[PDB]
């Protein structure tokens, strides 16, 4: 198996993903002290795939410079406080969903 | 603990993800021993999206259970691996991002 190329993939995927978290995280502060400015961020979102993170942070920064400095910033926080937990979350949801699959398909025979 | 429920979100798309990159590596391995079976696998994923890995797994094993006992097998094993690297790839990878776009964003009026 080929553990870090494959780490390396993950790595990309999970970086756009983590952008996806903090604007999510910054849409629902917004949703409670600028709703018009969630509503705007929706929109943009729809314009412009999360999943193309860089292309997508450059995007805005054509239309509002300060949210991108919001989403660069929360974003560097979040990777800070979630990664160094997720190699044990991670492998543990996935022996939990194995344990559930596996019963499913016990059930199935 | 913090941002508990992004690293859990974060865990669960892991989860489906490392799915993904294991059928494809089962699928690598089927195209020399059961090229048939590999036949099999990608019209499978073509009709049902990973992304969806529950879903995925539960329709397979109506199927074929030996398949998903080794997508399970499998899986856990790459994600041992593969999350120990995770952090300080990302970490880093989001280092260099934030590079990119604060130059982009300091070099304009």
């Amino acid at each position: 198996m080929e553990f870090k190329k494959v780490a390396k993939e993950t790595a990309i995927t999970l970086q756009s993903y983590l952008t996806y978290q903090a604007v999510r995280l910054i849409s629902q502060q917004l949703s409670e002290t600028n709703p018009g400015q969630a509503i705007w961020l929706g929109e943009f979102s729809k314009r412009h795939p999360i999943q193309e993170s860089d292309l997508y942070l450059e995007a805005m920064m054509l239309e509002n410079k300060e949210l991108v400095l919001r989403i660069l910033t929360v974003r560097e926080n979040l990777a800070e406080g979630v990664l160094e937990f997720l190699p044990e979350m991670v492998l543990s949801q996935i022996k939990q969903s194995n344990g559930n699959h596996r019963r499913s398909l016990l059930e199935r025979l």
